[PDB]
């Protein structure tokens, strides 16, 4: 029990804790986007602008200009671990260490879990607009003058109060993924291991818990798509080809290719029909086995 | 950034601001209480009780000792403490927290105020040196110098006939002992807990911001102070008057009590005034008791 053994034991946890993090296999990065934020809170400008070029020269030709803005307002998470009130100055220290890198794999998928919570209350939060973010009154410009007028159309597709399960189609090849991901500090490790400590010395479970603080936002609104009716092939082709027909101002065609799907494990049966088969589904009839396969997550 | 630079200059700027707004702190129990200093857990009071003159000295010295049993005041402690959350430092919002300290060190200092107030309308349900409450029906009053032989009925208590009213107070302050003696074992002390490896660090990341004090506030003689829940008329003042100043102790030997201060609740500073502080009347004519008593006016008494 000296200072060195100490330190020893702290850059042993560091490095246990800085191999993990590292390869677990996050699926928000798909979807989300790093951002180093500075404050509590970052403000918005534009929302629904499509960065494209045009003709005419001298680098001020047309542009949308800001809207009203729109806040993250960050939040904090945190995690805990630890037993050693026997691993300690007993050679057990060689469980309780490993089996902690699940821990930090687990903690480093959780904007996973973050942003499915906004993915699935989507219908439920404030969009700059004033309406809900799956409404029938989205604005489109027909052109680049002040706020001359926003027509609209039924946006995404909802039957008449029939059951079924809501299954989201997403894209992300366009690095302006519709959901954010802003983050003040990043995980960090600390170590109340102190000897003979006035809350420590109980026996010597020595408390190792990390702190972090991010939170995650909306994007753009076209970007995703939303479908609660009964999963099918006319159906599925009718979402897609509603998808890809989206133009933006003036006309001009976006090539938004979707690339993401989402799917609750209940609909699994026929995700798995118009996705692995060949012969009769997504095949023989209206083959569509290309684009959007199911990602199947289980976090809503 | 954060580096022990940044935790010193906040804790030297915390005490700087605490110990500004303490030191400028306003001052009201010293109108009616007495500070005495202890350097113990707690001091006895048995000198309250018959008032000392100078006999004819026919032969004898005339001595009291007082009895085995004390005040046993017991004093007590206080305390309060304030967070920051620890998440608006490093945002580097120091705009806010300055105000805060000051208002801690307001309320710190008029915390014995609000103490000494509060005892003070316990006072018909805390006892004194005698074995009665500071505002009773049966004062016991012994016809002998030694105190001893039947008593007679005392009251220092006036109530009306039915639906009483707010409660006010006449004390005295010219003797050298206030009705109340207020102690003050320690001074209020503070404590800047800014650690990145102390408690509450875990439990909820926050900064203890607290203080500590060591006081107690006690009855001294009831011979004094006096207490009515009638409407404060001219009438009610005159006879509360003349019952103070008419007072006999043990022995039928005058005390000479010429009432000071009149303390009545917020909601009865327009009677009190009307009462004492007009030259002429309602009706004008001349006050029989213009600037004979002075008004304090006091929020802790509702």
């Amino acid at each position: 029990i000296t200072p060195a053994l100490i330190s020893a034991l702290k850059t042993s946890f560091q490095k246990h804790f800085q191999d993990a993090l590292a390869t677990a296999p996050s699926t928000y990065l798909q979807v989300a986007t790093v951002i180093p934020s500075t404050t509590a809170s970052n403000t918005y400008g534009w929302l629904g602008q499509f960065p494209k070029l045009r003709e005419w020269i001298g680098q001020r030709v047309i542009k949308d200009m800001a809207a009203q803005g729109y806040q993250i307002t960050n939040k904090l998470f945190e995690s805990t671990v630890g037993v050693k009130r026997t691993d300690i100055e007993d050679d057990n220290l060689g469980v309780y260490g490993p089996l902690m890198q699940e821990m930090g794999r687990a903690a480093g998928a959780h904007p996973d879990e973050l942003v499915f919570a906004l993915l699935k209350a989507g219908n439920a939060n404030l969009c700059y607009d004033g309406q809900n973010f799956f409404d029938t009154d989205h604005p489109v410009y027909p052109n680049v003058d002040g706020t001359g007028t926003a027509t609209t159309v039924s946006n995404l597709f909802a039957p008449a109060a029939d059951p079924g399960a809501a299954w989201y189609l997403l894209d992300t090849s366009r690095s302006l993924k519709p959901l954010i991901y802003q983050e003040r500090m990043k995980p960090s490790f600390t170590s109340m291991t102190k000897e003979d400590d006035e809350q420590v010395f109980m026996a010597d479970e020595y408390r190792y818990g990390v702190r972090s603080r991010c939170n995650v936002g909306f994007g753009f609104w076209q970007l995703a798509a939303m479908s609660t009716e009964e999963l099918n092939q006319v159906n599925f082709e009718k979402v897609y080809d509603a998808m890809r027909n989206q133009k933006a101002d003036g006309g001009r065609p976006l090539d938004i290719r979707p690339n993401l799907l989402v799917v609750p494990t209940t609909l699994r049966s026929k995700a798995k029909e118009v996705v692995g088969v060949q012969r009769l589904a997504n095949g023989a009839d209206n083959p569509n086995f290309e684009l959007v396969q199911v990602l199947d997550t289980a976090w809503l």
